[PDB]
């Protein structure tokens, strides 16, 4: 680790939260997502269009202003805070997030600039960025991924516009929460409001895939909307979720400026709409510059429904790793990071296999299964070997592990 960090041209203290990785500090500023027929940005495309030519299509719909290009260091207020994410929530773990200390961090999603797009007085934006992570690994974690984030408000007359005695329908009141609404929403509009959401969502997910898939709604728990649901999409015979969305919460929006409106938000992964669109089966390949899979991504225009052709997939090496962890120092994810650093993109997956404490001396022991298996090409037992004990090394003199191999 160190003193200072610097990053885009900043400078960021030091301190007890800091935790990130030079690895990652590399992939800053990437963008996969503004790369010209990388598939992340084909999707932002298409999401994209779906929104205008919604636009165009019906008197309805707003105009979402779009940013794919904010800066992904934001404050733990913006990220967490501005959210109603609460102080002792775990989403907050030193283990879960790149800080960069304890007041600023790489977004772990792009939900961290609703409080300041709203505030600026927009009604129906999109943001999409890269998010930063600290995860496990296998084929489907990366530190870093790409999200699409949504908001757009209503205002009581235009929510009620097409009914008879209208005006006399409201967004608010003062009940009390349930599992179908806040309490300072009346039904009427969060009825409205969630068809809304549901529809848009449904329509969008019917232009990407056509009229063929299979999704699911699932009601789940965020702290910054309610209702909130997951929606799932169904692939290779599994039930998989590719974003969260809900009414946001109230007290976020009228924190932001806005007491006179209502709103849904959604977030979508990029990468995991991205593998199921084109079935690409790994993470991996978002980053690797092999031209069998980045050519495929060359299309005329952004609705040439492209093919994606699976590389060969080659064979993997095994290692495991045990060794004792320091007396009452030590993150699973602090590992998963070293083998990002040494192991780079050689790596497929690694599950921790064992843990066990042992008797006479109290220290605990971890025997982790790493799978080396290289999305281009044959990884040879020599190279994975050199790899692997500079792992091992390394392991020991970063996170002062007990070399028990
Ligand atoms: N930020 C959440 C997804 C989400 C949920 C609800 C509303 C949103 O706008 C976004 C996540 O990253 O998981």
């Amino acid at each position: 680790p160190g003193s200072v960090v610097e990053l885009l041209g900043k400078s960021y203290p030091q301190d007890d939260h800091s935790n990130l990785t030079r690895k990652v500090l590399t992939r800053v500023g990437r963008n996969l997502h503004n790369q010209q027929h990388h598939p992340l940005w084909l999707i932002k495309e298409r999401v994209k269009e779906h929104f205008y030519k919604q636009y165009v299509g019906r008197f309805g719909t707003p105009l979402f202003s779009v940013y794919d290009n904010l800066s992904p260091v934001v404050t733990t207020w913006q990220n967490f805070d501005s959210l109603l994410i609460p102080a002792d929530h775990p989403s907050r773990k030193k283990g879960d997030n790149y800080y960069l200390n304890r007041t600023h961090m790489l977004r772990a999603h792009t939900s961290a600039h609703q409080w300041d797009l709203l505030h600026a007085g927009l009604d129906a934006f999109l943001v999409v960025g890269d998010v930063y992570r600290r995860d496990q690994i296998d084929s489907q974690h990366y530190p870093i991924f790409h999200q699409l984030e949504a908001v757009r408000l209503f205002s009581k007359h235009e929510l009620f516009a097409g009914i008879k005695d209208g005006e006399s329908l409201q967004l608010f009141e003062q009940s009390s929460r349930s599992a179908h609404k806040q309490e300072t929403h009346t039904m009427e509009a969060v009825k409205l409001v969630e068809f809304d959401l549901k529809q848009t969502l449904t329509r969008l997910m019917a232009h990407l895939f056509g009229d063929e898939l299979e999704i699911r709604w699932v009601d789940c728990y965020f702290p910054f909307t309610h209702p909130s649901f997951e929606m799932e999409i169904n692939f290779h015979g599994e039930w998989l979720e590719v974003l969260g969305c809900g009414v946001m919460e109230q007290q976020l929006v009228n924190s932001a400026g806005a007491q006179d409106r209502i709103g849904w938000a959604f977030g979508l992964g990029l990468e995991r709409l991205a593998m199921i669109l084109y079935d690409i089966p790994d993470i991996r390949l978002f980053w690797c510059e092999d031209e069998r899979f980045l050519k495929q991504f060359c299309v005329s225009n952004i609705n040439q429904k492209v093919k994606f052709q699976p590389l060969s997939k080659y064979p993997a090496v095994i290692n495991d790793i045990s060794f004792w962890l320091p007396s009452e120092n030590y993150a699973e994810n602090d590992f998963y990071d070293l083998v990002r650093t040494i192991g780079g993109d050689l790596v497929e997956k690694v599950d921790l296999i064992d843990k066990f404490v042992h008797p006479k001396t109290h220290k605990t022991s971890h025997c982790y299964r790493i799978t080396y298996r290289h999305m281009e090409r044959t990884l040879s037992q020599r190279e994975v070997r050199h790899i692997h004990q500079a792992l091992q090394e390394a392991a020991v003199q970063l996170l002062g592990v007990e070399g028990r191999f």
